[PDB]
C-alpha cells in the first residue's frame, strides 16, 4: 500500500495469461528512479500500454529490448505466466 513496492504486480488482460512483474527481482539491480516516473507511474494501472508499444521502446520495452534485457518480441511466457 501508499508508495511501498508490492513483490508482485498484476498485469490483467483478455486471451493471453495476465502478466506479472517482479520488484523483488528488479530491485536488485535498480533503484526506484530508474523506473519512476520516467518508465512508470507510482500507481499501478495508470497508464496502459501494449507489446507493439513496448517494441518502441517503451513499458517493459525500455530494458527488454534484446540488448539490455531479453526482448519482449518473444519469451511470452517469462511475462505472461
Ligand atoms: C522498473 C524495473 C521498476 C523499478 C526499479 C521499481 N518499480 Fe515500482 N513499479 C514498476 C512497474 C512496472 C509497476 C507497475 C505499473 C503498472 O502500469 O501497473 C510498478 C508499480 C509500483 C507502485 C504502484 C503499486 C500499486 O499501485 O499497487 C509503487 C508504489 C511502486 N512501484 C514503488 C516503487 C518503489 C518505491 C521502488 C523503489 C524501491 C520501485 N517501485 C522500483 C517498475 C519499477
Ligand atoms: C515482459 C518483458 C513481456 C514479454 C516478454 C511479453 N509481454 Fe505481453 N505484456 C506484458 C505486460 C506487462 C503487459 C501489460 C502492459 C500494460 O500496461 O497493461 C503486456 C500486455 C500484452 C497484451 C495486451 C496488449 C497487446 O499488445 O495486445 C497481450 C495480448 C500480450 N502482452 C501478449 C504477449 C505475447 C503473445 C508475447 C510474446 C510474443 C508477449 N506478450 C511477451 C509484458 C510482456
Ligand atoms: C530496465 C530498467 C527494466 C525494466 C523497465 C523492466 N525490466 Fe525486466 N528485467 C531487466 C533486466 C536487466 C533483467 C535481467 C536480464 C534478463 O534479460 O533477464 C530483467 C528480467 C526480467 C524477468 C526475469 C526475472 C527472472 O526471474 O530471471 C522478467 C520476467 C521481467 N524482467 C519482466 C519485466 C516486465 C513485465 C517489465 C515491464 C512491466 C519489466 N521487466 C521491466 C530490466 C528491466
Amino acid at each position: 500500500k501508499g508508495m511501498t513496492p508490492p513483490k508482485t504486480v498484476n498485469f490483467k488482460m483478455k486471451g493471453v495469461a495476465d502478466a506479472a512483474f517482479s520488484h523483488e527481482f528488479h530491485l536488485g539491480m535498480y533503484k526506484c528512479n530508474e523506473c519512476h516516473t520516467k518508465l512508470f507511474a507510482y500507481k499501478a494501472g495508470a497508464k496502459r500500454f501494449t507489446m507493439a508499444d513496448m517494441d518502441k521502446g517503451k513499458s517493459c520495452g525500455a530494458c527488454h529490448n534484446g540488448k539490455d534485457a531479453f526482448s519482449s518480441a518473444s519469451d511470452c511466457g517469462k511475462c505472461h505466466p
